[PDB]
Parts: structure tokens; C-alpha cells; sequence
């Protein structure tokens, strides 16, 4: 209604350490890590993560190196 109908998004969660998957522990019920976890904590959360990280690439690039062990 007010403050913009569509111009209002509420997505504030942890940052995706860098992984793009769901946390089995969290999905099961409880997770050991918690906030400093590398996995996602809820289908919804993941969605946001994919973005949060997609923001870094704004300046970062893929071509970095082989890093073959
Ligand atoms: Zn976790």
C-alpha cells in the first residue's frame, strides 16, 4: 500500500561464504555452525545468497588460475 507497493524488499540474512547449496544439518532441524555456516539455512535464505554473492562479481572475475592442488 504505502512506502511503494513493489518498491519494498525485505531480504536481510547471513552472507554466502561462497557455497551454493543447502545445509543438511539445518534442513534436518538444527545446525552446528549457525550463522558462520558455509551452507544455506532454508530454501528461502539460499535464494538471497545467490544474489548477495552475485553482487561481488560486479568487480571480481572468474579467470584467476588453475590452482590444481
Ligand atoms: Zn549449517
Amino acid at each position: 500500500g504505502s512506502s511503494g507497493s513493489s518498491g519494498q524488499y525485505c531480504w536481510q540474512h547471513r552472507f554466502p561464504t561462497g557455497y551454493f547449496s543447502i545445509c543438511d544439518r539445518y534442513m534436518n532441524g538444527t545446525c552446528p555452525e549457525g550463522n558462520s555456516c558455509k551452507f544455506a539455512h532454508g530454501n528461502a535464505e539460499l535464494h538471497e545468497w545467490e544474489e548477495r554473492r552475485d553482487a561481488l562479481k560486479m568487480k571480481l572475475n572468474k579467470a584467476s588460475g588453475p590452482s590444481s592442488g
